[PDB]
C-alpha cells in the first residue's frame, strides 16, 4: 500500500517513482499540484515525516517569492495554510508506505521505507548509480 505525491516535471520525483516500481509495486499516484492533501492529511504527513513545516516548503516558486516566505515571520500553521492554498509550495515527492512516510529528497531516501528490496540494479535517469545488481548501495 504505497502512495506517492508526485510531480512528473521533477527529476527527483521521477526517480523516486521508478525506484518504487523497481521494488515490485505500483503505487497510488497523487498529482498533488492538482489534488493536494487536506489540512488534516497534510498535518499528518508532516508529523510522520519527522521534518519541520518549513523544511517541507519548496523555494524558488512564485508564491514562495511573492509571499515573502523566505523571511522568518510565519508560524507553522500559517505556512501549512499557504501550502494548502498554493500546492506548488509542497516539496516533493512525499511517499507513504506501511513502513512510514518520507520526503524523498534525495530520491534514494525512498529505499528506507520500501519493504521489498530493489529487484535489480537501479541507476537514476541522469546516469547516477544507486544500487548495483547485488543490491548494494553505491
Ligand atoms: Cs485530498
Ligand atoms: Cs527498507
Ligand atoms: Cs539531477
Amino acid at each position: 500500500n504505497i502512495t506517492i505525491y508526485h510531480n512528473p516535471a521533477c527529476g527527483t520525483s521521477r526517480n523516486t517513482l521508478e525506484m518504487i516500481r523497481n521494488s515490485g509495486t505500483e503505487p497510488t499516484i497523487i498529482l498533488y499540484l492538482e489534488n493536494p492533501p487536506s489540512r488534516d492529511e497534510l498535518v499528518k504527513l508532516i508529523a510522520d515525516m519527522g521534518i519541520s513545516v518549513r523544511a517541507l516548503l519548496k523555494k524558488n516558486v512564485e508564491p514562495y517569492e511573492q509571499l515573502g516566505l523566505a523571511e522568518d515571520k510565519f508560524t507553522d500553521d500559517q505556512l501549512i495554510d499557504f501550502m494548502l492554498q498554493h500546492p506548488i509550495l509542497i516539496n516533493r515527492p512525499i511517499v507513504v508506505t506501511p513502513l512510514g512516510t518520507r520526503l524523498c529528497r534525495p530520491s534514494e531516501v525512498v529505499l528506507d521505507i520500501l519493504q521489498d528490496a530493489q529487484k535489480g540494479a537501479f541507476t537514476k535517469e541522469d546516469g547516477e548509480k544507486v544500487v548495483d545488481e547485488a543490491g548494494k548501495r553505491l
